[PDB]
């Protein structure tokens, strides 16, 4: 009927004196035109979720945000989500930027400073939320420059928020690039 | 160090008497020079491996591959050639095409085995800490503007990703993980070579 579906996993908080790690490294990169680097309802914090062959299993992370979910383009390619006893329908979404919008606009206004240590509110598969704190590093683009966050999570935890001191979402974890030591990171969507 | 490495599994095998499932759609779909479907040293023994990243969550299933005649295919958004640990030692990688969406270690590639064009496969799909399956089903195709490109309706985790389907005599007619979702969100693989 609706193959996908979110499920929530808490409200979106800073949590104060959380565990700090990560590189911070700058570093130059390309962008393709599909979003690639080179070189119900309740305000939340959701899992996207598939009822597949083996079950049910996250193929993503999403937040909702005054009556609107905002995920990640390559997790759901606009499909349908099953958000509580109803339906819930794509509206925006654009691949480069490898973002999607159900039910209104974008949004999510924040940004990073290129001052503040930010804070992953990462929500992996089959695990709990974790918040957890770095000093991100740059996206050296041709065009702006972007906050990138060093840290490897693994598959089904892209569309994580991304937060300011305030507690405020400043964009989406799981669009990146790996380094020659295999080691993961990711951009700072938004 | 080398974050990346793989972890051989079993043997590449036909498995009659298994389960057998899923549809077979015949659709029209086509792809960009990214890869992107759209709609309208180390040891190196043969048979099939997982893929896995050592990250902060420990080690986990980034993707499959398959191992044979001396080098290893996987799909290429799964390492993007990411080098990879393999016993002591490492496999860099050798060949590559993003819009295949392929990607060979240490030599050129190797299956040749291609879509019957009418008979059942098998889907030998290893999930992330789960247990290698064998699954079979008749594929539909994508109907494209460089001809037919056979595809298999099986859902399965994120993570399963490289790993094979293959035909009665066992041999890797081709890789799962790249497709695109019916508006049901049913997810539907190509078979790559
Ligand atoms: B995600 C996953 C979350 C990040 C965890 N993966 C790690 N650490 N290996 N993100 C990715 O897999 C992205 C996916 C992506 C698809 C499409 C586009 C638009 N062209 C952008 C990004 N891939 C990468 O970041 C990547 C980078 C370098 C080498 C390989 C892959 O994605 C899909 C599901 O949600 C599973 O988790
Ligand atoms: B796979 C993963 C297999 C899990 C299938 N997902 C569900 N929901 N049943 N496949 C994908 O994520 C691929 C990734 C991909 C990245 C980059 C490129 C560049 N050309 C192509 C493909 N994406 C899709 O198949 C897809 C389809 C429909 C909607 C969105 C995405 O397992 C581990 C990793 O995710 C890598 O691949």
């Amino acid at each position: 009927m609706v193959d996908m579906y979110i499920e929530r996993a808490g409200d979106i908080t800073w949590e104060k004196d959380a565990e700090v790690t990560g590189n911070s490294p700058r570093l130059d990169v390309a962008l393709d035109e599909s979003g690639d680097f080179s070189l119900e309802t309740t305000d939340g914090v959701y899992r996207v979720m598939t009822r597949g062959l083996l079950g049910s299993t996250q193929v993503g992370v999403g937040v909702m945000q005054e009556g609107v979910f905002h995920t990640m383009w390559h997790v759901t390619k606009g499909s349908a989500l099953r958000s509580g006893e109803g339906r819930l329908d794509p509206y925006w979404g654009d691949v480069k930027q490898d973002l999607v919008s159900y039910c209104g606009p974008w949004k999510l206004d924040a940004a990073w400073d290129g001052h503040s240590e930010v804070q992953l509110l990462a929500v992996p598969p089959g695990e709990r939320a974790r918040n957890i704190q770095t000093l991100p590093g740059i996206f050296k683009t041709k065009d702006g420059d972007i906050g990138a966050v060093a840290l490897d999570y693994p598959a089904g935890t892209s569309g994580s928020p991304i937060l300011d001191k305030c507690g405020r979402v400043i964009g989406l974890y799981g669009n990146g690039v790996v380094i020659k030591n295999g080691s993961y990171v990711s951009a700072i969507t938004q």
